[PDB]
């Protein structure tokens, strides 16, 4: 599923991401924009053999099981395919664990390089929230 900008913001808010760990909703929408272009089915293979999955490009070395990332963990206790569903519940619940891990949203490279320090509120402007 390719979410609309305001449609994703509303779904993230209902699932409790707005202000989670102090990160306003615009940070999460911006992160999803540059990680996946709002596409829940996005996948990208990394040089280490791991793969990033879903709207927030969650990595199989630490967070989910894809059966092909040797020596990896599954800290969200989910198959990586669960991060590709049109229902973003699994991605949100796993992102909550990631953002609590110590480095905050710096775990998302696209967020650090393209959202952090910018006017992230623009990503929810015009949305009925
Ligand atoms: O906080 C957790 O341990 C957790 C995570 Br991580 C995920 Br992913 C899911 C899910 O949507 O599958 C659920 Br339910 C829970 Br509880």
């Amino acid at each position: 599923k390719v979410f609309g900008r305001c449609e994703l913001a509303a779904a993230m808010k209902r699932h409790g991401l707005d202000n989670y760990r102090g990160y306003s909703l615009g940070n999460w929408v911006c992160a999803a924009k540059f990680e996946s272009n709002f596409n829940t089915q996005a996948t990208n293979r990394n040089t280490d053999g791991s793969t990033d999955y879903g709207i927030l490009q969650i990595n199989s070395r630490w967070w989910c099981n894809d059966g092909r990332t040797p020596g990896s963990r599954n800290l969200c206790n989910i198959p990586c395919s669960a991060l590709l569903s049109s229902d973003i519940t699994a991605s949100v619940n796993c992102a909550k664990k990631i953002v609590s891990d110590g480095n905050g949203m710096n775990a998302w490279v696209a967020w650090r390089n393209r959202c952090k320090g910018t006017d992230v509120q623009a990503w929810i402007r015009g949305c009925r929230l």
